[PDB]
DNA sequence: TCGTGTAAGCAGTCCGCG
DNA sequence: GCGGACTGCTTAC
């Protein structure tokens, strides 16, 4: 087989890599890699090295990387630019893995982690490390085994051995109920002191090296504590073991209000799973506990247990380690489902970077543009000092707010990254400027055409069309990769549609579910059998193609985040490749064309309804149209349609051969006003959006920008089993929205666009008389809490002290004094309740960590003092007014002349 | 919230508005 | 009360 790193450092004048081997070992290596960068030389001077520009560069071997990195700073001193990979371990990636990497996963030592840690006075922080590890599960994936790591005694008490067999029992037998599945295995080994435990642990890490080190946390905590408690007990060189290498080092990690530190462990990659989660999960959380995360993803019931988790030790070990058990295995069933490792492997090979560099958009670029230019002997240009500058983004349609019934809207495909490939923009594309006429006039196709040479971005660019760009050649590559992957998640959507249809009449056997590939449309073959296959083997097979359908979603999106990405690192000043001109000529040619296209599909509808000025388009985001489809549906008449499928399909057909064809002939008109490269502004109808016939739904409606409700039928060629709400920015969408509140909105929505006004009514009325019954924590609104330091004057609200901050202090107050007590942490979330006039807390709202319960100390008071009538008017009944005014509507029945009888 | 971008919505504070 | 200037937070793209 081919080799592939593993990981790779620099230490000093040396290159540190672990790789596998071409038979398939694990190896370490040391090499004395000697960098090369470069400078600009005389044109009279013969060299196969050229800069970006063409410009003749001259190579520079050094002895050692530091000769290298003092030759760039006395370059600066002399104030020449220093050409080439700065980052030698990219160029030393670069040089010893000249080819696509092939890379094997079950070769890769993924370990997935987490500890225990008993502490009677507070929260214990990983950089004092003053309390023993009392516990580590730590999951290895070539043994698949859970090393299992427990502390019998401890100065927090002495407790017995942990029994698998009442961990295996079900919670209804006394047992921990840890999954029949991985109960073979565990391999568990309990220990007489915590100074044996973290010696035998080290000597397991030594055999078990991790490649690729994971948990919830494990950055942050896990790995910190682990590192400062061995050090505290043991001393410096004993900790510095958790590195392959022996080095490490504290890593300050600074954001906008303060610094935390994390333990850099050379010759290891820590891809932490909460962050992994965050960056390629695309949803915002009001919790990220792990317990919150598991229920979210994987419908597994909270794990409960009684008292504090202080306490959880010496009341209930036996559940503690269960628990430990446990946690370590939801992060692997979450990793099962959303295939974030998977990514990360794929992303960090495919660019020859260290594998925790995926987190970063700007080196992941950097080093694709590097590898692909070293191909062709060309240098990169060296990194350069920029302020930040604001720069013009998207244009948003302004809508008028209103009801619309039937609404086709439509989408440019991968929209930057397009533009970058049909404008040919590169930094080394530049051609040079035209004379900018007001963005108006090119819209409306009045302004001179900008270049009969060049092809042209409405910011005043000019791009080369000899050769394509290496921006647009590498964007290009990932484009086509985040298609394939789109290809399967959509066709698993539609086959998941199909199941839900046969559901519809499962039939009376004992059978099982087909074995099929999700990613591809199902065949009739399949579709026949379908048809007669059992409730249970077609609940299976929809659970089976959501599972594909993710697995394309996370490949698909995050590749589509990547490529966006390369448009948005343009305008970051620490990019390579930073540059304004390109940024705005990216953003601006996209406001051009969404408003371009607007215009002409006006002036199509208006020609084929022989009307004049009136508008079609009633909005526009970006990249994006929605159509008002009411004429096109008027014209054949609502009576002529069998059912809502016979007008949804009619729409599909106008859309795909009347409209979409005007569209095109809109775009390559603007191609070639522009000069461009390629025509590539591919718009296809998206979303198919009505009420169900004969009801008396509304459809859809708009509030304003970034606020609107469809009732969606087919969405990019999936046609729904049931209609689905396509709901945007309204308060439904908002993690700081209470869950049932959410709940609630989304109701009154289903019924405004599906049922119409009167079964809005009937609902409004119930939960306004209900709602008092919800949960407290179902009803609490939600926020992140920032700079509460800031705001805190003797523990009472400052001037400006935002709410959700002022809820904060008062928690403090009313928890004064108690060291157990669970404490708000600066940056995360918290719930938010509004208190009533009188209560004993003080003021006009408490705040508590999000995914918890308030603690007992002062829950009672809390849910004696809620403010009912405050939540209700603030989260549930103003919201509801935006919509029902936007959609011309009433929540409450007003009076009329039958009351009189 | 360490980690690519801009546009733009709503909650809330402070305080004007005769 | 509502609306502007401002901060804070959270979406759509
Ligand atoms: N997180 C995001 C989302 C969007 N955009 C920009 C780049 C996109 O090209 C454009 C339009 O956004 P879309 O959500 O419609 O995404 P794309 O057009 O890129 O992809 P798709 O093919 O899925 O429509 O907005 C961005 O910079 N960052
Ligand atoms: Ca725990
Ligand atoms: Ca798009
Ligand atoms: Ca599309
Ligand atoms: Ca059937
Ligand atoms: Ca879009
Ligand atoms: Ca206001």
């Amino acid at each position: 087989m081919k080799e592939f790193y593993l990981t790779v450092e620099q230490i000093g004048d040396s290159i540190f890599e672990r790789y596998i081997d071409s038979n398939g070992r694990e190896r370490t290596r040391e090499v004395e890699y000697k960098p090369s960068l470069f400078a600009h030389c005389p044109e009279s001077q013969a060299t196969k090295y050229f800069d970006i520009y063409g410009k003749p560069c001259t190579r520079k071997l050094f002895a050692n990387m530091r000769d290298a990195s003092q030759w760039i700073k006395r370059m600066e001193d002399i104030g020449l630019e220093a050409l080439g990979m700065d980052d030698f371990k990219l160029a030393y990636l670069s040089d010893t893995y000249n080819y696509e990497i092939k890379y094997d996963h079950t070769k890769i030592r993924v370990a997935n982690f987490d500890i225990e840690v008993t502490s009677p006075d507070g929260f214990p922080e990983p950089s004092q490390a003053k309390h023993p590890i009392d516990a580590i599960t730590h999951y290895d994936s070539i043994d698949d085994r859970f090393y299992v790591f427990d502390l019998l005694n401890s100065p927090y008490g002495n407790v017995e051995e942990w029994s698998i067999e009442i961990a295996a029992k079900l919670q209804e037998q006394g047992g921990d109920e840890v999954p029949s599945e991985i109960i073979d295995k565990i391999i568990y080994m309990p220990f007489d002191n915590e100074k044996e435990l973290l010696m035998e642990y080290l000597n397991f890490w030594q055999q078990k090296t991790p490649v690729i080190l994971t948990g919830w946390n494990v950055e942050s905590f896990a790995i910190p504590y682990v590192y400062n408690r061995i050090k505290n007990i043991f001393g410096e060189s004993t900790a510095k073991r958790l590195s392959p290498h022996r080095k490490t080092r504290v890593k300050v990690i600074e954001n906008m209000y303060g610094s935390r530190e994390i333990i850099t462990l050379f010759g290891i990659s820590v891809l932490d799973y909460i962050d992994l989660y965050k960056k390629f999960s695309f949803t915002n959380q009001p919790s990220y506990s792990l317990d919150y995360i598991s229920e979210f993803e994987l419908n597994v019931g909270k794990l409960k247990y009684d008292g504090p988790i202080s306490k959880l030790r010496e009341s209930n070990h036996q559940r503690y380690i269960s628990y430990n058990i446990i946690a370590v295995y939801r992060v692997l069933q979450i990793d099962a489902k959303r295939q974030f490792i998977n990514l990360s492997l794929d992303m960090g090979y495919y660019a020859k970077i260290q594998i925790q560099s995926v987190f970063s958009p700007i080196k992941t670029w950097d080093a694709i543009i590097f590898n692909s230019l070293k191909e062709q002997n060309k240098v990169i240009p060296q990194g350069r000092s920029h302020p930040v500058q604001p720069y013009p983004g998207a244009f948003v349609k302004e809508p008028i707010p209103n009801r619309y019934k039937y609404v086709m809207s439509f989408d440019l495909t991968s929209l930057y990254p397009s533009i970058i490939r049909q404008v040919n923009i590169s930094p080394e594309t530049i051609a040079g400027t035209f004379k900018v006429a007001p963005l108006h006039d090119y819209i409306n196709a009045v302004a001179e055409r900008p270049s009969d040479v060049y092809s042209c971005s409405p910011n005043g660019m000019m791009y080369y069309k000899d050769r394509d760009g290496v921006v647009p050649t590498e964007i290009t590559k990932v484009f086509n990769q985040r298609k394939e992957h789109k290809g399967y998640m959509l066709a698993a959507q539609r086959n998941g549609e199909i199941i839900k249809e046969a559901l519809h009449n499962p039939n009376l056997s004992v059978d099982e579910p087909l074995d099929v590939d999700y990613r591809f449309d199902f065949s009739d073959e399949i579709k026949e059998k379908i048809k007669k296959l059992s409730a249970k083997s077609l609940n299976e097979m929809l659970f089976r193609a959501q599972r594909t359908e993710v697995a394309g979603m996370t490949a698909q999106i995050n590749r589509k985040a990547l490529i966006n990405g390369l448009a948005g690192a343009l305008g970051n000043v620490w990019f390579r490749y930073y540059d304004l001109r390109n940024a705005t000529a990216i953003t601006t040619f996209g406001q051009m064309a969404l408003q371009w296209i607007e215009r002409k599909v006006n002036e199509y509808l208006n020609e084929v309804c022989g009307t004049e000025g009136e508008a079609f388009v009633l909005y526009g985001d970006t990249d994006s149209i929605y159509v008002s489809a009411d004429k096109i549906i008027d014209k054949v008449g609502e009576s002529k349609f069998r059912d809502t499928n016979h007008w949804v399909d009619f729409l599909d057909k106008f859309a795909r051969e009347r409209m979409e064809p005007a569209i095109d002939r809109g775009f390559r008109e603007m191609c070639e006003y522009m000069n461009n490269k390629q025509h590539l502004m591919f718009m296809d109808r998206e979303a198919i959006a009505g009420p169900p016939l004969g009801s008396k739904g509304i459809g859809g409606f708009w509030t304003g920008k970034k606020r609107y409700a469809l009732n969606v039928w087919d969405m990019e060629g999936t046609r729904y089993a049931e209609p689905k709400l396509k709901i945007m920015g309204l308060e439904t969408q908002k993690s700081s929205t209470p869950k049932a509140v959410q709940k609630a909105l989304k109701e009154c929505i289903r019924r405004m666009l599906q049922e119409g006004e009167e079964s809005l009514q009937e609902y409004f009325k119930e939960f306004e008389k209900e709602f008092r019954q919800l949960n407290y924590i179902s009803i609490a609104s939600v926020s992140s809490a920032n700079n509460i330091a800031k705001y805190d004057v003797g523990g009472f609200p400052g001037p400006k002290c935002p709410f959700h901050i002022r809820g904060i202090l008062t928690y403090n107050r009313a928890i004064k004094g108690n060291i157990d007590a669970p404490q708000v942490v600066e940056g995360e979330k918290v719930y938010v309740l509004p208190l009533r006039e009188g209560n004993p807390f003080g003021d006009k709202c408490i705040a508590w960590p999000s995914g918890t319960e308030i603690t007992d100390l002062i829950k009672d008071d809390v849910l004696h003092w809620m403010d009912y009538t405050v939540l209700l008017e603030k989260t549930f009944i103003k919201p509801l007014e935006g919509f029902t005014s936007a959609a011309k509507l009433d929540y409450e029945k007003k009076a009329s002349l039958f009351d009189m009888f």
